[PDB]
């Protein structure tokens, strides 16, 4: 895996952000409490997940720019830039975990569940963010692309922040009326897709000289449809995965989500079955849940996603031979290679 | 007063500003709910204060630019850039409000304690930040101007949520050995001084040509003085100042503040006095409110206060005369107008 081999590299790399993040302390002795915690911040909450999302940036620079103009410094550049990817996600999961109350996360004690964090933890989310702009003007403010990188990870910002907006409406209470098909792939576009998919490699493009408007046009509908099938696996495996194959165990029933199962189990159930999942949906106790899953297995929903997972192939795999060039089709298809398995 | 006849065409911008923002719905039907509810978010948190800090915008565009490149769309940008501003200051605040628990903000219920919103409040304060840089887009793209703009937003959000965490960190539990004048300039400065007084003026400068980054550190040096005066003052009035006057009623020593006042008297005080400063501070009930104070009085800190206001009033006439050149001196003397008065 091309990801395997630039893993390394990647993480190493996590030392040095950290370093210049909190070399202002040198500067300024007087903020040196207030840089102390943005470090313990950055080690918390920007390590310990796979890092899909910044390695994307760094594999996709290495297929885009000639051999010939990767130096040393146009690769601390795309770790950096990589990073920078890995933050905005750590800005979205901290507050989002403050926001949907949750204990967890990839593991471990969510951060603003810490003793003596608390609502502090808005207040360190938002410093998340800013790092994103610092490192960008320390590391690529001489750079022809650096106005489109600072603009594509604020557009990456407000697009995720009008699906959450999105999500919140739609999740308060507990209501299924709501929860449809044409609101569920809104959510999934704004909230998830955006920052996941098009972000990295329209990162690694602009590091590479391409800043057109119809190759950014053309690879976005390539990598937004990607978005959407890796959220319905997601939200299938959430219930049917195997948790030690997934790493998760699903909470999405007891948890009133607009999850794709429940938008399916909408579009195909009777007035008495609905009956069943509106009694039984976004409940705490496990009876609840078994007879929500119970219904989805009724409907065959498995069987849907399973013709769902198949056409969704083919359309990506057109979408690639028709929008990819003249990028190599290899951008697109490793990321295929990493969710369709 | 110039702030009293900008005042109403500033205001008045308010409906477009948030006209162009919600014109997605009109492009993208899906999030329709989505940008109702930021209209609402920005209605709610947007208006309502004195606007003082996106006025000085304005101000400080009409005395810095000559008047033959002051067109209708020169003072549309303006008026933008003030309103940025006031959005950047809205984010604090909802964010603040959720931080400190608090219940009312400029005479009303805090945006987060609303039937309905809770914490939700954490992405409506994202995206009052994320409109900032919508709004630069839409109106100062095409400028010369542009890239200076959106470094210097980020940049103040960078340093007041710095001066956030040195905040926190300092009055999280009740403790005066941190309350030190060191420690009180310091968060001033970051929290408070770069975001009110530094930023809109600078965003004038850029508007109007002037770069420079010994001009920027002129007025840099100018500003954060007053806005350190300002802040003092704030502390003083808080408790010393008429509430029907000031339109707030203190809750400084209830809350535990790092207050300009507690820092002079812990400066001051026997040891007998720092006990029943320790005894007494940070208390809901009134009488331990009334011991403070009293202490505060015994020790003539109003007098010591009114020494400083006409020292500090002495150093920015001082700086306005050596640091002002080449602005007009009136920039500055506004300022200093509206808050020595
Ligand atoms: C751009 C991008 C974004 C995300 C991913 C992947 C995430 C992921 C993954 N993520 C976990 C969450 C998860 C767990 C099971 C299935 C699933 F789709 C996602 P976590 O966020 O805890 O590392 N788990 C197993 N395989 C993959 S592949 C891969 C790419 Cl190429
Ligand atoms: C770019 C790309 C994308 C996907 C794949 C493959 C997916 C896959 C595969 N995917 C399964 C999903 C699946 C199962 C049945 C039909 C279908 F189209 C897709 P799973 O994620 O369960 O391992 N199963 C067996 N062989 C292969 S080969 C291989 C490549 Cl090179
Ligand atoms: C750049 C800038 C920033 C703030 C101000 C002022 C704010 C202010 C003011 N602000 C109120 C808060 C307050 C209330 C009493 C004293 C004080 F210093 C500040 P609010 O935020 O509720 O409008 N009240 C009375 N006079 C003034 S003058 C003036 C300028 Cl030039
Ligand atoms: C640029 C500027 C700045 C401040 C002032 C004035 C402030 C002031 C003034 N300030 C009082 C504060 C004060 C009270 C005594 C001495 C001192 F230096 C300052 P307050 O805010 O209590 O009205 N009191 C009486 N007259 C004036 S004139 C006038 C101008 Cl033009
Ligand atoms: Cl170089
Ligand atoms: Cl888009
Ligand atoms: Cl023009
Ligand atoms: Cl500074």
């Amino acid at each position: 895996d091309v990801y395997a081999q630039e893993k390394q590299d990647f993480v190493q790399h996590f030392s040095q952000i950290v370093r210049v993040l909190t070399e202002d302390e040198m500067g300024h002795p007087e903020i040196g409490d207030a840089i102390a915690r943005l470090k313990e911040v950055l080690e918390y909450n920007a390590i310990g997940g796979k890092y899909n999302r910044g390695l994307t940036v760094v594999v996709a620079f290495r297929e885009l720019v000639e051999p010939r103009k990767q130096d040393a410094d146009s690769l601390q550049r795309a770790w950096t830039v990589g990073w920078c990817v890995e933050l905005l996600q750590a800005f979205f999961l901290v507050a989002d975990d403050i926001m949907d109350s949750s204990l967890t996360r990839r593991g471990q004690i969510c951060w603003y569940q810490k003793p003596g964090v608390g609502l502090d933890a808005i207040n360190d989310a938002n410093l998340l963010e800013a790092c994103i702009y610092r490192l960008l003007k320390l590391y690529c403010r001489e750079q022809p692309y650096y106005l489109n990188l600072i603009e594509l990870f604020l557009q990456s910002s407000y697009q995720t922040e009008i699906g959450q907006t999105l999500d919140l409406l739609t999740a308060p209470n507990v209501d299924l009326v709501r929860f449809t098909e044409k609101r569920y792939k809104s959510i999934v576009k704004y909230k998830t897709a955006f920052y996941s998919f098009y972000l990295p490699i329209a990162a690694a493009m602009y590091m590479a000289g391409i800043d057109g408007e119809k190759e950014h046009a053309n690879a976005k509908k390539i990598l937004l449809e990607m978005g959407e099938f890796f959220q319905i696996q997601d939200d299938y495996l959430d219930l049917f995965g195997d948790p030690s194959v997934t790493g998760k165990i699903g909470t999405d029933i007891q948890d009133n989500k607009c999850s794709w199962l429940v938008v399916q189990c909408l579009q195909r159930a009777t007035p008495e079955q609905y009956q069943i999942l509106k009694e039984n949906y976004g409940q705490k106790e496990a009876e609840k849940v078994a007879r929500v899953k119970a219904l989805y297995e009724e409907l065959d929903l498995p069987a849907v996603f399973l013709q769902y997972e198949e056409d969704s192939y083919s359309h990506i795999m057109a979408l690639i031979e028709q929008y990819a060039a003249p990028l190599p089709p290899a951008v697109f298809l490793g990321l295929a290679r990493k969710i369709y398995k």
